[PDB]
């Protein structure tokens, strides 16, 4: 262990998206995750998942218009019906692709706008997602994003994500503990992993501080893995990093930790 999932939106980008499933399997991954599958039919993706015997661990609700500065519609006042549409489409994909969880994106708060109003809207949209997903035994994830990656995003600290989930008050809503953002904003990863065990349903990793391979940087990942084992984490660890160079050329860390 741990159980690693390759993030196809960041890894194996040398080839077209649809070809990354085979690339991940060739490297030895049993699961994959990515951001947005919407430009492809559920049939297209399902075929690649089955062909390569892969588990789809996670994906996101749509970002909206990225070039207009959007990164989620669920926290945007007046866009609630579009957010619900994004949530419903994600459910359609999650059902067809046998994916247990979806990260419902919040959104960027325009300068001058009241963040509280956006937060209230986000909480109601997460409750909507939670109630739509519960009957199918699926869950909803909330991911804090560091400012270096997404300026002015609704929330950047794991503690803000945790408080939001606590207020959402749903048994199938959890945070997405991306250690890259956590180390950039909060630190004390042991406290988050150990004392909030049960509150995060997914984990992601990347090397600090440049977000490349996880076998170097200020965080000693092998030690973190021991912690995850201790607390009995049973989910997947998404490898969401930008390879320093060619994806394959930087997979030494994987062979080591998976072969051990
Ligand atoms: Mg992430
Ligand atoms: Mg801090």
């Amino acid at each position: 262990m741990p159980r690693f999932a390759a993030n196809l939106s960041m890894m194996f980008t040398e080839v077209p998206f649809i070809e990354r499933f085979a690339a991940a399997r060739k490297a030895g991954f049993d699961a994959v995750e990515f951001l947005f599958p919407y430009n492809y039919s559920t049939l297209q993706i399902q075929k690649q998942l089955e062909q390569n015997h892969l588990t789809l661990a996670l994906f996101n609700t749509a970002p909206g218009d990225i070039n207009a500065g959007e990164w989620g519609l669920s926290a945007l006042p007046g866009r609630e019906h579009e957010a619900h549409a994004d949530i419903d489409l994600a459910l359609e994909y999650a059902l067809a692709l046998n994916c247990e969880q979806v990260h419902v994106m919040a959104g960027v708060v325009p300068a001058g706008e009241d963040a509280e109003r956006y937060r209230a809207v986000f909480i109601d949209n997460i409750r909507y997602a939670a109630d739509r997903f519960a009957p199918h035994g699926k869950r909803i994830l909330v991911e804090a994003l560091s400012p270096g990656v997404k300026p002015h995003y609704l929330f950047s600290s794991q503690y803000q994500a945790l408080a939001i989930v606590e207020e959402v008050a749903r048994d199938n809503v959890f945070i997405q503990l991306d250690t890259f953002h956590a180390q950039k904003v909060d630190g004390n990863l042991t406290h988050l992993i150990r004392d909030y065990a049960g509150k995060y349903a997914h984990v992601q990793i990347a090397g600090l501080p440049d977000r490349h391979e996880p076998d170097d940087g200020e965080i000693n990942y092998p030690w973190l893995f021991r912690l995850f084992d201790e607390v009995g984490y049973q989910g997947w660890i998404g490898c969401e990093y930008k390879p320093r160079g060619l994806t394959e050329e930087g997979l030494g860390w994987f062979d080591a930790w998976r072969g051990s």
